[PDB]
C-alpha cells in the first residue's frame, strides 16, 4: 500500500477543501455581480462550494475474466468522477487489493484541485481494479484491461470527450496502449479521437515526448520559480538561485532522479539521498549519472562508492531544500522540528501531514505543496490529450521555419555589422543554439508548455497568498486558488 | 422502512440464489465442465454495474441542497434493464443491489425479457413539495440517462409504493426532451406512466390480478391440493389478508368474486375478523369513509395480525416481515400467498413444509405488475393501444361465424346471436381487456414451469426454491449459448 | 384551405372551445396550488397550445431541364410536439402563405386527437405551380425539399412525417422516402417511416384510397345507429329507411354514396360541379358510376331526372367548397348534414341549423378516416410486416375447427338418425376467408377509431350541454386531450 | 440595425455588387459551357446568394417569477451554408423582426466573406425588452431558445455558432454553451464551441472586450 490508500490522506483532502472552502465563501459573496439579494448570493456560494466537494458520479463494476488455466474469475473494479465543471474527467487507474471507494473518490477530488492550480482543463476522475498484478499473467492483465475499458466506455466513464484514464504506478504504458485499442476497436470505433481516450501510452501508440520526466521537470520548475523570488528567499534567510544551495531527496524513483538531476544541472549540491531501503550521504556532493548507473546494475543505491551510510531516512539531514519524492507519510509533528531544510518542495501526494504543516509554519519553512509540484506529469497528460486531438507531433510544421528565420536574423545582424564597419563579421550559432536546432524535437515544446504552466500557476498561489496573508501558507493557497476557480465555472454557467 | 430497506432481506435473496445454485449445478453439467458451470453462476450472482450520484437541487426558499441516489443493474443477460425507483431515507447501495438481483429472477419466472434493475434517492418525500419532487426527478433522469442507467433499450425504470405515475411522467418528459430528443422510442425508457403520457391500460390492478390469477393456478390443481388435504377451486374456502392497502384490496375483491369467504382483514393499526364473512366493497367504502377498518359494523375487533386465524389461504399483503419461526407453528392456513416481498423467514418456511403449508412464493405470486411492465413498454415501441386494429376485425368474424351455423342449420332443417356476456365483451372491447388476458396467461404458464421444475427435482410443496432453481436454470441457459 | 377567412374560422372554433374547456379545467386539477394559480396554468397551457411552435421558410436552389436556374420558396409548420411525431400534408401552390401553412397545422393537431392519432399537427407548403414542371423537375423539388426539410428537424420517423395533398401524390411521397432513407436517415431502421401516402412497393398501406369516404360512412352510421340522437331528430335509429342526398361526386362522394346504400339507406339525389339529379325511387350507385365512367358526367342519367334543399334525411356535402350559407340554411330539409370535406358549413348555418334542430357531423371527425390510415401507414413501416401477414391462416383454421365444433356436437345431440348436419361457412364468410388482406384489418381499424371517438364525441357534448353542436363538442374533445398531455407532463 | 431602410441598403448593396461583378465571372469561367450557359450559371448563382436559405419562426412557453405563464417569439435565419458553421449574434428586443434577422444575417455573410472568416452568416432575435425581466426570467428565456434552436438545426459547433449583441452579453452566451453541452451536444467534444462571446472562465477568449475598437483603429 501508498499514501494515497491510507484513509487519513482522504481525510486530508477533505479538511484542506474545508479550510479553503471557508476562507473563499466571504470574499466570493462580494465579487458576485449578479441582479440578487445578498440572502440569494450567499445561498448561491454555498450551495455551489457543497456542490463541489463530493464526488457527483461513481460506478462500481463486477466483470469476468477466463484465467490462462480455463477457470472464471469475478474482477471487482470502481471509478469516480468527482466533478464535470470541466469535461473531460482525468485521473489515473490503480491495479491494487487496497483500493477502494472512498480512494477513488478521494483521489479524484485531488485531481480536480490539482487541474485548477495548473490551469488543466479536466474535472477530476480516478479508478481502481481491485486486484493483486503479480498475481497475473500479460494475457491476463490484458484481458482485465480491455473487459474493464469496455464497461467503463458503456456507462460514460472512458472517452476523448468524456474520461481521459492514465497510468500509475501499478500501472503502466502496455496497459494505456490496450485501452486506447479496445476502445477504438469497439464503442469508440466511429471516433476521429478515438485514440484520445486515455494518456500514458506508447509513442507509437500516440504517446507525447517527454512523458517520462515530466513529473521531475515540474518539481525543478516549481522549486525554481519560488527559489527565484527574492521576497520569498529573504524571509527564509536565502540567497535567491540555485547556486550555493544544497538538497536532499527521499525516495529514488523516477521523480526522485528527475529532480536529483535537473537541481544539479542549475548548480544545486546534492548532499543525501534516501530510499525505501536505507540512505546515502556526503556533504561534498553526489552525482546523479554516478548514482543512477549505480542503481540500474544494482537495484539499490546501499553501497555507493562516492557516499555513507546514513541510517534511516534523510529528512532530518542538514540541506536548503528537502524533496520528498515518495508516496509516504514521511514529515509529522514528531520528525517537523527536527527537519534542517528551509524549502520543503513536495515531489508526491501527501508527504507531510496537517500536524507538520503547522510546525513548518512556526518554524518559517516553506513547504511547497503536492497540489502544485507535483503537477507536472498532469500537465504533459493535457498535452498528450491535446496531441491526439490535434493528429500532429508538435513542432512537426515548424521546426524547419523556425530554423530558417533564425538564421536570416544571424545573417541581417552580420549583413548591417559589415555594412556599418566596412570590409567579415560571422555571426553564427552558438555550440549550444545548433545543438537545439539540429536535435529539435516534440519533447522542447512540451518542456516549454511545462515550465510556461508552472511559471505562471506559482506567480496565482503567491497573489493569492498576498491577498490572504497567507505568508508561507503555500498549501491553503493553492486550494483557495483551485476552489476559487472551480466555483467562477459552475457560477457563470447558471 | 419496508421488509424491502431490510439487511436481513437482503441476506435472504442471496441466500435463495446460492440453495438454487448449489441444486441447478449438478444437473447442468449434464446437459472443464463443472468450471463453465460455476463460473457462470458466480458471474450471475452479483451486480454487474452500480452508479452512485450526488447531484444538486435548488429547494423553493432558495437554498441548495445536494441530493444522493443510486442506480444498480445486476444483469445484462436481456436488456433493456427493469426495475422501480425507492424515494427514501433508509435506501442504501446493498437494497438497491439486492433488489435489482430479485428483479432478475422474478423477470425470468414469468418470461419477462429483462435484466434486473433498482434505484434508491435518499430523500423524505414528505419534506419535499411537489415543485421539488419534480425538481429532484427530472435531475436524477439526467444523470442516469448521461452514463447508461436510463434508456429505452438500456435500463427501463418504474414506480415503487414510494413514488407514482406523476414521477414517471417527469421522467419520461426529461428524457425524451433532452438526451433522447432523436429516439422514436423515447417515451419507453419508463413505465407506471400515465395514460395520457403512453400508460397501459391495467396498470393499476396488474399486481392484485396477479396474486389472484398465481392462487387460482395452484387452488385448481388437484395433485396439490389433495397434498393439502382440500378440493380444488375457491368455492367453500376461506381466506384472510394482512395488510390493507392496493394488493390487499384488489385480491380480497377478486377471490370473493369467485366464491372464497372472507374470514379477517388485518391492517397497520388492528385487524377484523367475521366467520360469516367481510364484504370487500363494503369494507373498501368504510376505510375512503373513515380512514381505517377498525369499527367496521360487519366484523369484531382483535388487536393484533390475522396471520393464526382459521382460514384456509393467507395472504401477506404487506411489505413487512410477518411468518417467523415463533408464529409460523400457529399459522392455520394451509397456503400462503406472498402478495408482497419478504414477508415469510427462511426459518417460517422450513416449518411450514415440516406442517403441510404450501407458501407461493413473491418471486411468482408478486409478479403481475413486472409482467404488464413489460407490456407497457412494448405499447411505447409498437407506438399502438392493443386490439386498436383488429377488435373490429374479430368481432365481425364471430358474428359471420354465427351467421355460418344459422344458414347451415335453416338449410338442414333459428336466430344464433351472441350471449349477454359475449354481447358485453363484444361491445366494450378495449385494451385492458387483451392486457388482462397476456398477465393471466403468464401467470398460467410460469405456474405450470414452477410446478415441473419442482417435480423434476423432488421439491414437493416448496415452491420457493422451484421459483429460484426455474429463474437460474433461463438465466444460466441465457450466458451459456451466448458464449 | 387557401382562403384567409378559413384561417380565421379554424382560429374562431379553437378560441370558442378554449373558453368553454377553461371553467371546467380549474374545477377538476388536483394539484397542491391556490385557485388563483391553478387558473394561470390552465390558461397558460392554452395560450401555450394556441399558436405553431416552430415555422421553417426555406430559400432552394433547383436547375431546370433546360439549364436554367430556378430560387424555388418552401414553408413548414410544425404546430405541436405534445404529441411526436408531427403529420401533415405538403401543398404545391402558388397560393400557398405562412399563414396558411400555420392554420392547417393547428387544424390537423386538433384533428388527430379527435381521432386519437398520436401525432401533432405540421402542414407544408412549396410555392409553385405543378403544372408548369416536368416529372423531372418535380422529382428535384420534392429531393432538394426533403434534404432542407430533414436538416433542420422538419421530416423523420420519430420527428416530422409529411403526407400528400390534392396538389401532391404518391410518386412524390416515395421520392421523400427515398431521399431520406439514401442520405439523412441511411442508418435508420425506420427510414421509410419518415412520410405516409407512398406507393404499395415503396412501404404504402392498402385501403389507402378508399380511406376518408369509409371514415365518412362510419361517423354517420355511429351517429345513425345511436337512439338518443335520433329521438332528438324525429328518427329512428339505423340506415333502413334512410334517404340521402350527395353533394359533389368525387372519390369521397361516390365511396361514401357506394357504403351508406350497401346498408338499405335510398339514395334520392346527386349534385355535381356540372347540374344535378334526383330520383325519390333511388339511385343505383353501380349504375350511377358507369354511366359517369363512359360519359364523364352524371347528366343525362337514364334513372334520374335533372342538391342541398331536396327533400332527404341526410345531406352529405363531399366537396370542398362553400355550400351551406345564411340565405339556404334554412331551406335545407335534411335532419343530419354530414360534412364529408373541410369547411362547407359557415358558422352562421351553424347557428341557424342549432335553432332547427339540425345535427351537423364536423369535418373535424368525419373527415379524418384519411389521417386515421396515415396513422396505420406509418405503423406498418414501424412494424416491418403488412397487416395480418402471420395471422389470417391461423384464424382461418380457428373458424374452421369452429364449425366443425359444431357439426360435431349436433350429430351426437340428435344421432345418426337424421344424418349429417353440414356447417359451413356462408358465400360472404367464405370470401372473407379467401380475400383476406391486409385491407380488411385497416378498415377494422378505422371503424374502430371512428366508432371510438364518436362516442368520445357524444361525451363531451353531454358533459358541456352542447346537444347537436358536434363541431364545438370535437373541439372542446381535441383541447381536453392536447390539454391534458402538457398539464401532465 | 432594427431601421427597414437598413435592411433595403444591405440589398442595395448586393444588387449594385452583383451587376459589376456578373460581367468579370463569365470570363474566368474555364468549363466546357456555351457562353449563354455560362451566364446562366452566374446569374443563376448570384440569384441563390442573395436570399435566406433558412428562417426559423418559434413560440416557446417561460414560466415567469410570478408563477405566470408567457408564450416568447422568435425566430433565427441563416443566410449562408456555401461555409460551415453559420455565425450571428442574438438581439433581445420588442423591435426585432424576421425581416432584420434576414437582413442582418446577409450582411454577416459579406462581412465574414470580407476578413476571410470560414462562416455562412447568421442573426436571431427574441421578440423581449430584456428590462422587463429578472435575471433568472432572461435565463429561462436563453435557454429554452437554445434548445429549440439545437432540436432545428440551428444551434451547434459545426451547423451555426451564435454570438452576444449590444441587447445580449456573456453570461447569456455561458448559458447557450450550459445548455447545449447538457442536453442535444452531451456527446459532443466540441460543445462549448456552440457559441462565442463567452466568458474566459467558460472558454472565452481574451481580447474580445477590445476586439471591435481594435479592428477600427486597423
Ligand atoms: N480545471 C479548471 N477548473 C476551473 N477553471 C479552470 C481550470 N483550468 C483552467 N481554468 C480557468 O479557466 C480559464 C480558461 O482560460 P484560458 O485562457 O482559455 O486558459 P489558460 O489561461 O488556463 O491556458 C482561466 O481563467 C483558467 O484559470
Ligand atoms: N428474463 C429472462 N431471463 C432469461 N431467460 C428468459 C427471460 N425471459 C424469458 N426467457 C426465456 O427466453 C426464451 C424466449 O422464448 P420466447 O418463446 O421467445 O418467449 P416467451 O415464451 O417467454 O414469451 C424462453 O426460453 C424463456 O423462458
Ligand atoms: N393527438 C393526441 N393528442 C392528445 N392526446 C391524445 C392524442 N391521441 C391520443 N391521445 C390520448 O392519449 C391517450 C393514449 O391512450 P392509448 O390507450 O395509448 O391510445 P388510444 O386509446 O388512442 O388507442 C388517450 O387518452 C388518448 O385519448
Ligand atoms: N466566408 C467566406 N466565404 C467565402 N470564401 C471565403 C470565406 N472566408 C474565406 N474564404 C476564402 O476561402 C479561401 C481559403 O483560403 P485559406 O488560405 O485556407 O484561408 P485564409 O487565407 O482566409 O486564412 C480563400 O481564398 C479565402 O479568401
Amino acid at each position: 500500500a501508498d499514501r494515497e490508500d491510507d484513509p487519513n490522506f482522504f481525510k486530508m483532502v477533505e479538511g484542506f477543501f474545508d479550510r479553503g472552502a471557508s476562507i473563499v465563501e466571504d470574499k466570493l459573496v462580494e465579487d458576485l455581480k449578479t441582479r440578487e439579494t445578498e440572502e440569494q448570493k450567499r445561498n448561491r456560494v454555498r450551495g455551489i462550494l457543497r456542490i463541489i466537494k463530493p464526488c457527483n458520479h461513481v460506478l462500481s463494476l463486477s466483470f469476468p475474466i477466463r484465467r490462462d488455466d480455463g477457470s472464471w474469475e469475478v474482477i471487482e473494479g470502481y471509478r469516480a468522477q468527482h466533478s464535470q465543471h470541466r469535461t473531460p474527467c482525468k485521473g489515473g487507474i490503480r491495479y491494487s487489493t487496497d483500493v477502494s471507494v472512498d480512494e477513488v473518490k478521494a483521489l479524484a477530488s485531488l485531481m480536480t484541485y490539482k487541474c485548477a492550480v495548473v490551469d488543466v482543463p479536466f474535472g477530476g476522475a480516478k479508478a481502481g481494479v481491485k486486484i493483486n498484478p503479480k498475481n497475473y499473467t500479460d494475457n491476463e492483465l490484458e484481458k482485465i484491461t480491455r473487459r474493464f475499458t469496455m464497461e467503463l466506455a458503456k456507462k460514460g466513464f472512458i472517452g476523448p470527450g468524456v474520461d481521459v484514464p492514465a497510468p500509475d504506478m501499478s500501472t503502466g504504458e502496455r496497459e494505456m496502449s490496450w485501452i486506447a485499442d479496445t476502445y477504438a476497436s469497439t464503442i469508440g470505433h466511429y471516433d476521429i479521437n478515438a485514440h484520445a481516450c486515455v494518456t500514458g501510452k506508447p509513442i507509437s501508440q500516440g504517446g507525447i515526448h517527454g512523458r517520462i520526466s515530466a513529473t521531475g521537470r515540474g518539481v525543478f520548475h516549481g522549486i525554481e520559480n519560488f527559489i527565484n523570488e527574492a521576497s520569498y528567499m529573504s524571509i527564509l534567510g536565502m540567497t535567491p538561485g540555485f547556486g550555493d544551495k544544497t538538497f536532499a531527496v527521499q525516495g529514488f524513483g523516477n521523480v526522485g532522479l528527475h529532480s536529483m538531476r535537473y537541481l544539479h544541472r542549475f548548480g544545486a549540491k546534492c548532499v543525501a539521498v534516501g530510499e525505501s531501503d536505507g540512505s546515502i550521504w556526503n556533504p561534498d556532493g553526489i552525482d546523479p549519472k554516478e548514482l543512477e548507473d549505480f542503481k540500474l546494475q544494482h537495484g539499490t543505491i546501499l553501497g555507493f562508492p562516492k557516499a555513507k551510510i546514513y541510517e534511516g531516512s534523510i529528512l532530518e539531514v542538514d540541506c536548503d531544500i528537502l524533496i520528498p519524492a515518495a508516496s509516504e507519510k514521511q514529515l509529522t509533528k514528531s520528525n517537523a522540528p527536527r527537519v534542517k531544510a528551509k524549502i520543503i518542495a513536495e515531489g508526491a501526494n501527501g508527504p507531510t501531514t496537517p500536524e507538520a504543516d503547522k510546525i513548518f509554519l512556526e518554524r518559517n519553512i516553506m513547504v511547497i505543496p503536492d497540489l502544485y509540484l507535483n503537477a507536472g506529469g498532469v500537465t504533459v497528460s493535457y498535452f498528450e490529450w491535446l496531441k491526439n486531438l490535434n493528429h500532429v507531433s508538435y513542432g512537426r510544421l515548424t521546426f524547419k521555419y523556425e530554423r530558417d528565420s533564425n538564421y536570416h536574423l544571424l545573417m541581417s545582424v552580420q549583413e548591417s555589422l559589415e555594412r556599418k564597419f566596412g570590409k567579415t563579421i560571422p555571426i553564427v550559432p552558438t555550440a549550444e543554439f545548433q545543438d537545439r536546432i539540429s536535435g529539435a524535437s516534440e519533447k522542447d515544446i512540451v518542456h516549454s508548455g511545462l515550465a510556461y504552466t508552472m511559471e505562471r500557476s506559482a506567480r496565482q498561489i503567491m497573489r493569492t497568498a498576498m491577498k490572504y496573508n497567507l505568508g508561507l501558507d503555500l498549501r491553503t493557497a493553492a486550494y483557495v486558488n483551485a476552489i476559487e476557480k472551480v466555483f467562477r465555472v459552475y457560477n457563470e454557467a447558471g
